């Protein structure tokens, strides 16, 4: 889409390394839209990823593995509040349920920004 | 209805979480005409809380469990008396009848605010 999304997406921005950490891909925004209900588990977020990097020059390369320690995470203006607000979500295999933050926010941003450590194929 | 209800109804306004207590979804108002005489026991709120479900994004998903302190709670002024009144009730299996309170209020709202743990079908 040309024009900023109208629903929840998943904006995945990501440093591809190689074994000994040497940086070879900077972050690219890419999104992806998502409905609130799914499960996101770290079995579909490492084929985001990997659907991310067909948008790059890596295109042939696939995910290896992920920084264990990312996040998924959200950040909104509560209405009523008048206050920021920030949501995190781990990345497990059991995974977790996309909320509905429309209340807020028609059309929430969840964010991964991470490393992942990415080979040919 | 576009317009405020003539008769009594039951008025559902419940957040969704899921098993670790993050919440999903918001309460959103949702009513559902009920008559005086008529027994709601809890599974039959408990249908009524998935009916409400319906009518928002996870519509697919079914209630786990309900809050236990949970009750259904109504509000109106006597006339009389020219003060305000509170009754509530419980939600047990056996159930309670719906009072008739049209000689304060021709519609009544009984409202049911609390959280329910919700997951897929």
């Amino acid at each position: 889409s040309y024009f900023e999304p109208t629903g929840p997406y998943l904006m995945v921005n990501v440093t591809g390394v190689d074994g000994k950490g040497n940086e070879l891909l900077s972050p690219h925004y890419v999104e992806f839209p998502i409905k609130p209900g799914t499960t996101l588990t770290k079995e579909k977020i490492e084929y985001y990823v990997e659907w991310a990097l067909d948008a790059t020059a890596y295109k042939e390369f696939r995910v290896v593995e992920l920084d264990p320690s990312a996040k998924i995470e959200v950040t909104y203006y509560d209405k009523n509040k008048k206050k920021e607000e920030t949501k995190s979500f781990p990345i497990t295999e059991k995974g977790f349920v996309v909320p509905d933050l429309s209340e807020h926010i028609k059309n929430p941003g969840f964010n991964l920004i991470t490393k992942v450590v990415i080979e040919k194929k």
